[PDB]
């Protein structure tokens, strides 16, 4: 079995790739631009992924790769302004470059299915969309498009961390999302059916994507605290789930 | 820091701490009686907890333990019988022995707070009991009293299986509960803040409790398919949280 | 597959067997009697062993488990006194009781084989005797007897932390144990094969074992200052060597 | 505390970065040419690291990093044909290119301490140059230069696997490397104590680097089989030793 696995609490631009406004001070990872004074820009869009790739699964031996990602994100709307557009953890394309701003998160180009795309990501959208989008804040499962497949109220907690856990069975083929305000004792989960190797690559890049509205009140920070990471690739066509009390245990708590 | 854990696939006696009618066949952990046709046995209870204690916390140093466990059950219900009574995962004081039986799962003996009962279990109550019960089937937070603290709705589905995941951060003091129906692709969670350090001695040992109804058509079966657990105990009072990441992957899938 | 694992840089008496004058004090596991002044007793005999019995195979499926475990240990002697008699870290019966004391360590009661000891150890012998012992002080695999299959001069370094790492690959059916003195950059290792599931049962309990000479002069404490174990049992006859990597950074480093 | 670990049992070209002659077939990593009909070239120079690199100590906060990595090599020589040159593992600044073939290994420039190399590696040297290597085949730690700082001879048994494991303790600086041949029950062991944050960069890159001879007759294959590899920088100048125990089963065994 293949594994590859990281968890780092301190950021520093050596082991990641950033495109757009992505940029690491202070330690934390911050997706999108913010002035000195501290305030958020608009028209804003950054990425960061993991250097090493991440073998999703191999097409000679059936096998496909169950894993899990932990991260803590902190989004601040300054006092008087709206919230947009949302961050998003994201497989992709080894090469990938950055795809549409504002509502698209920069990791889509379409409302409208298009496989080629070969992008999956776990969106946490905080602006509604009236063309794709449900009526409130939302956590969301994209499938090579912006309109996600099934999505779950958030009420987003400003300026308060968000403890997110991502993970993927390839025995249940089952992808589940959770988030939790710490600060608010409040949870949202959310679970959806999603075979992983018809749309997407055996290969790719695992990270964020970010961006903010395209107006002038529309804005936040996407600031990722800490970030965990770990695959397990099996031999045969047998799948077998990861450990999540050994994984959370020995990287998130 | 001090670390416990482990991870069963496939259980064997000899690690485990029976109580009741809690037996290990076929692989399996059968936390209830049943009869050789294969149908449960009302007025059962079974307890099992793994033969070592897990420190939760240290008084003299100030440190608590963050920790995750995370398990399979497979709940069913004879054709035209009704589920009763429940399954729970349990922090026991080490000696422990079982409680009463019925609604109260073998962990508690009333509804009312009783600090000197020092046990804490996350419930899978399937039968609600009007005296402290919400309407329907839910999973719950019980400290020291079978009255949950919280609780959340929970659509039961009969013969599939249920993966569960509970976990505890000592920085936050929350402690988050999440079921999943992979067959269904439902998915609840649950979380509140718990000051463990108030509620359970330093040891404790860490198992499941199981009851069925004490009339003739209130019955189920609670199967333990696998299970893990991990635990963390630090060296000064700063806390912190365990890596779900590599947790579940190492562990869970 | 079933894992079991653990790590203690504290120790405190709830998770270990205690036998003899093994005791816990000041968060270290001390194996000998010592007197309240700090010097060694002679004719002492102290065990411990993890609380957990550990599957060291399953006849039924023919799987038989890979394991390591690591410890940093600190042998003193009085001034003038003389080294004796040694210390073992030990896999035996469940339900096992001390043995011989002196040259015995308490682990064995004869230099002949004897198949229905049920008993194998790696022993740091500090004292050579006559009847079965090598001209030095020595590192030795003992299988069923006190006289060793093979083994490697040492030089111990007196009150100077040992740092040993034991592992077993059940594909190369290979037992090795090295042992480091940090502060002299001097280091041992020593190797041999060894069929396990002939040469103990399917349940086994570790831990150590240890024992002062049986003369006024030949003493010397016995610290465990930190220990480590990891197991792993498959599912099929195939076996699968551990990651040492992942363990001793996750366990040691 | 920041982590980076992977294992790797069967190799696919995505996740390394490949110099050289080296090449991904059969799943197998292969350092040097070979002929279609499976005879090793001379003159041969091939390397290959992880694709993410890795934060050995930071600066600002003093903090050292303790790492251990584990592999399997098969090395074969023809049947008439002498052994040359070697393999190496080796952590080399993150833009790295090859260097010295032949008895360089292509690690090196020289057997005269250069810190500006800022190249340590481990070598495992299977011919003896007259100007710097000892008498026969042996593994060495080499420190910004060919000419090793410790060595210990060692008995290559051709075409038979050896177990290699190689690690670092920040807290006692030192380094350590054993190798096993399981087929002949012999193992090695070498020590050395190295300060690291003088010897090379924040962050390296790691991995092989193995050459044949410049002869017709000096050659020999470097197959790396599995690579084990797991990191872990502290926040503070406190270093912690890594938990091989566990490094090893979740990793090695
Ligand atoms: N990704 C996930 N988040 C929360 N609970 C889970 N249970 C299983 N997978 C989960
Ligand atoms: N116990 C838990 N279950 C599901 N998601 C979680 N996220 C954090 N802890 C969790
Ligand atoms: N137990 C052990 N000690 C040292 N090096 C090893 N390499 C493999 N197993 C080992
Ligand atoms: N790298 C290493 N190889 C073998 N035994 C060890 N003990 C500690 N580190 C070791
Ligand atoms: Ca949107
Ligand atoms: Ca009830
Ligand atoms: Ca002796
Ligand atoms: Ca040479
Ligand atoms: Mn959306
Ligand atoms: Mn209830
Ligand atoms: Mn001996
Ligand atoms: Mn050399």
């Amino acid at each position: 079995a293949n594994i590859q696995s990281f968890s780092f609490k301190n950021f520093n631009s050596p082991s990641f790739i950033l495109q757009g406004d992505a940029t690491v001070s202070s330690g934390k990872l911050q997706l999108t631009k913010v002035k000195e004074n501290g305030i958020p820009t608009p028209s804003s869009l950054g990425r960061a992924f993991y250097s090493s790739p991440i073998q999703i699964y191999d097409k000679s031996t059936g096998a496909v790769a169950s894993w899990a990602t932990s991260f803590t994100v902190k989004i601040s709307a300054p006092s008087k302004a709206s919230f947009a557009d949302g961050i998003a953890f994201a497989l992709v394309p080894v090469g990938s470059e950055p795809r549409r701003n504002g509502g698209y998160l920069g990791v889509f180009d379409s409302d409208v299915y298009n496989n080629s795309a070969q992008t999956v990501a776990v969106e946490f959208d905080t602006l509604s969309n009236s063309g794709w989008d449900p009526s409130m804040k939302h956590i969301g499962i994209d499938v090579n498009s912006i309109k996600s497949i099934a999505t779950v109220s958030w009420d987003l907690a400003n300026g308060e961390n968000a403890e997110i856990l991502i993970t993927y069975n390839a025995a249940t083929s089952l992808l589940v999302a959770s988030l939790v305000h710490p600060s608010r004792r409040t949870s949202y989960i959310l679970s959806e059916r999603v075979d992983i190797t018809n749309e997407l690559p055996e290969y790719v890049s695992v990270g964020f994507s970010a961006t903010t509205g395209l107006s002038e009140g529309y804005i936040e920070t996407h600031d990722v605290l800490s970030w965990s990471f770990a695959s397990k690739l099996p031999d045969d066509s047998t799948a077998e789930p990861l450990d999540l009390a050994s994984y959370l245990v020995r990287n998130v708590l």
